[PDB]
């Protein structure tokens, strides 16, 4: 059943997208930057080490990627001496995406972070593509991160413990698949916010860009020390989105969702700031269930997190509901062997061009695995040598047999990757997976970011 024509679709997509990546004016990427600390190997937050080991055991028996936060530096000095990290890389949704797009030659990459530190600026690439906004003397100044940063700000470091093959140790029992645990520092001084002056010059920033990639809203707490609610930061998160559209009407705005422990913050994010002011959303199989658990579809959410064969068809239905419940124009869910992107019929980009974006995003993710990171637009070309994962092609077979028997799409339509339903459209591709990747943090942000910028390029709104 496996047709070798898919290798031809990847090749003709890379050249067509790379030749269009000059059509984008700029991108605005904001709110998430930290320094990862990779360590080589029911509690809701980490206050004492007994909680850290407990949350590690959950990841050791499910193989699920769980992100849990710490608020005090009481355990920063705990691990830093008891357990030495071996590598420190650029981390955060906005940070990785800022480096990726700059390394791709995307023009006018505008990266903003509230906590910009002296140690943090050294991790950003040095190029005319990547610039940070500082509003000094009442006017908009886009200066390099190396220089326009605040000295009083101290860095934000996160601990990442990753492991594979499930090397087991019994205490007083083997990890199924590869899994990583993220211990994120959320000190009281970091806030998802921006200066009042930079909040004023947002129409200027929007007029010189074509898209915005926003992520990091999980830093918002319910209660603050200065007596401010999560609704204010939720309100400000929208008004920043609003003022960007006031300088550009045709700007598309993407939000890269992430695992959020607090369901009340998770729901307030999906309902108050993503529902109507956002067009694009990026997810993974586990976050779709997370999104359903707050919108009111837990039966389907449990079906997504379940292990049966019909879990993928639940992931399909989960993506469709997220596209309609949230009034979204695009939903990009990325899995290990395949991508699933459901798109509205209002989409300013045809389903034919939606496929090339996913094929390109799949080409970028493979090169991201082989090379430590990507340094040029031509480096992505290396990603075409990774073979298409047959496991991903066979996972779609369970979904294909379910869709052609339901009567939604044609057998021809699925083998090509373009399904046209009466109210929405779906694009499905098998991705390219490396047996021995070099680094596996950031691959997710890279898929949605590379796919999102490829859409703005091929947009006829130019
Ligand atoms: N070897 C390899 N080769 C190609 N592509 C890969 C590979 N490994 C993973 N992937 C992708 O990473 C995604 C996880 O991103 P996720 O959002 O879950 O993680 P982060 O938020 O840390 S970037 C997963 O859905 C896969 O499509
Ligand atoms: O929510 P936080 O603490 O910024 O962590 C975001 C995580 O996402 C990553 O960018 C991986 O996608 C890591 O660098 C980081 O651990
Ligand atoms: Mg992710």
């Amino acid at each position: 059943m496996d047709i070798s024509e898919w290798e031809k679709r990847y090749n003709e997509a890379y050249s067509d997208i790379s030749k269009s990546l000059k059509k984008v004016k700029g991108i605005f990427v904001a709110y998430n930057s930290n320094i990862d600390a990779i360590k080589h190997i029911y509690p809701r937050q980490i206050d004492s080490p007994a909680d850290f080991v407990a949350r590690l055991i959950i990841s050791m028996r499910d193989g699920k990627a769980a992100e849990v936060p710490t608020y005090t530096t009481d355990i920063h000095e705990w691990l830093t001496d008891n357990l030495g990290f071996d590598e420190a890389r650029m981390g955060g949704q906005a940070g990785i995406i800022s480096n990726l797009l700059a390394n791709m030659g995307i023009k006018n990459v505008i990266a903003y972070v509230p906590w910009l530190s002296k140690e943090q600026a050294e991790y950003f690439v040095d190029s005319e593509n990547l610039l940070h906004p500082v509003v000094e003397n009442g006017k908009l100044e886009l200066k390099h991160p190396k220089e326009a940063y605040n000295p009083d700000n101290k860095p934000k470091v996160n601990w990442i413990i990753e492991f594979s093959k499930g090397l087991e140790v019994k205490f007083a029992i083997v990890v199924p698949r590869d899994n990583r645990l993220i211990v994120s520092s959320r000190p009281p001084w970091i806030r998802i916010d921006m200066s009042e002056e930079l909040y004023e010059h947002l129409p200027e920033i929007g007029k010189n860009i074509d898209g915005a990639i926003l992520s990091g809203y999980q830093m918002i707490k319910e209660e603050y020390e200065d007596g401010k609610t999560y609704k204010d930061y939720v309100e400000k998160a929208v008004n920043v989105i609003k003022r960007l559209k006031e300088g550009n009407p045709d700007i598309r705005i993407h939000v890269e969702f992430t695992s959020i422990q607090n369901k009340l913050i998770r729901k307030a994010i999906l309902k108050d700031i993503v529902r109507k002011h956002v067009h694009s959303l990026g997810l993974d199989t586990v976050e779709v269930a997370n999104a359903l658990n707050v919108l009111g579809y837990e039966e389907l959410a449990y079906s997504v997190i379940k292990k049966d064969e019909n879990a993928i068809v639940a992931l399909y239905e989960g993506a469709v509901i997220l596209l309609h419940e949230l009034k979204l124009e695009r939903v990009h869910v990325h899995s290990l062997g395949y991508y699933i992107c459901v798109v509205s019929k209002d989409s300013p980009v045809s389903p034919e061009d939606h496929r090339k974006s996913l094929l390109f995003a799949s080409t970028v993710a493979a090169a991201r695995a082989l090379l430590g990171n990507i340094n040029s637009l031509d480096d992505i070309e290396a990603g075409l040598d990774v073979p298409v994962s047959e496991q991903g092609y066979n996972q779609l077979e369970k979904l294909e047999k379910y869709l052609v028997r339901r009567g939604i799409c044609t057998l021809e339509d699925f083998e090509n990757g373009c399904i046209c339903t009466p109210n929405h459209d779906v694009i499905i591709i098998p991705t390219k997976v490396v047996e021995k990747p070099v680094a596996t943090v950031g691959i997710g942000d890279t898929i949605s970011a590379a796919a999102f910028v490829s859409v703005l390029a091929k947009m006829k709104k130019k």
